[PDB]
Parts: C-alpha cells; sequence; structure tokens
C-alpha cells in the first residue's frame, strides 16, 4: 500500500507503510521522508486524531490513503 501525507504546505508525501504497521511507524517515515523531527509532527487521518497505539488496519487506512501532517504544541 502507498499512503500519502498532507503537510502544512499541503505538499503530498508518498509513504510505503503496511496495514499492520502503526501510526508512530508512519510518522517516523515522515521524519526522514521530509527530514523533519517528530518533535513537531502529528499524522492525522480523515481529520481524526491518530494514536501510536492504534493501527492503519484499525483506522481503516488503506492504499493511496492520504494523511494529515500538522504541527503540535510548543517544546519549552
Amino acid at each position: 500500500m502507498q499512503i500519502f501525507v498532507k503537510t502544512l504546505t499541503g505538499k503530498t508525501i508518498t509513504l510505503e507503510v503496511e496495514p499492520s504497521d502503526t501510526i508512530e511507524n508512519v510518522k517516523a517515515k515522515i521524519q526522514d521522508k521530509e527530514g523533519i523531527p517528530p518533535d513537531q509532527q502529528r499524522l492525522i487521518f480523515a481529520g481524526k486524531q491518530l494514536e501510536d497505539g492504534r493501527t492503519l488496519s484499525d483506522y481503516n487506512i488503506q492504499k493511496e490513503s492520504t494523511l494529515h501532517l500538522v504541527l503540535r504544541l510548543r517544546g519549552g
């Protein structure tokens, strides 16, 4: 399956995760894929909050599925 990600710029980044993988595993890909730190990363699907405990197959995520990459709270 080849999912995608929509950043703040809207840019669409293709991913090659699995329906058995996890969200935290997807973002991890967004880290290098884009080269951005997970400190300010948050993958969202169908405009819904995602968890590192959930799964794609559990989120109904499939192939060609586009996610949402937004920012998060400050750091400190």
